């Protein structure tokens, strides 16, 4: 069960630029959703190695994690909210389309996600 190489999290050749949207998305969403008490099985990519998961690669072709989302934000790889929100419903479709819809991950899921939607409702203006 091979993991890929993680997502990149640094652009070695984009401008630092700060945004209201993405302050927030750091700040408020990301460090909501990583000190809530189910965030660990998405603090990290899925090491199907150490899980035993050979088919997780094969079905999921777009990983992600908040692992690399807070290194993305944390580095200013997000030209804009919409990348990083991209991110975000990735990390969760990939969650809900590879796991049972009875599994422990996935109600784990649906938690950090009704998180997630709720602090994007209250996203600033693009400005
Ligand atoms: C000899 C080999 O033994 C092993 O496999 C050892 N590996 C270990 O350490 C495994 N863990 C910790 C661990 C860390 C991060 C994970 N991330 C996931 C996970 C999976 C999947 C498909 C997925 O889609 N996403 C997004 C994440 N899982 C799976 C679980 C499946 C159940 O629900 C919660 C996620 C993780 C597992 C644990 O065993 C462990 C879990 C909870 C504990 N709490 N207590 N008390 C203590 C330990």
């Amino acid at each position: 069960s091979m993991n890929p190489p993680p997502p990149e999290t640094s652009n070695p050749n984009k401008p630092k630029r700060q945004t209201n949207q993405l302050q927030y998305l750091l700040r408020v969403v990301l460090k909501t959703l990583w000190k809530h008490q189910f965030a660990w099985p998405f603090q990290q990519p899925v090491d199907a190695v150490k899980l035993n998961l050979p088919d997780y690669y094969k079905i999921i072709k777009t990983p992600m994690d908040m692992g690399t989302i807070k290194k993305r934000l944390e580095n200013n790889y997000y030209w804009n909210a919409q990348e990083c929100i991209q991110d975000f419903n990735t990390m969760f479709t990939n969650c809900y389309i590879y796991n049972k819809p009875g599994d422990d991950i996935v109600l784990m899921a649906e938690a950090l996600e009704k998180l997630f939607l709720q602090k994007i409702n209250e996203l600033p203006t693009e400005e």
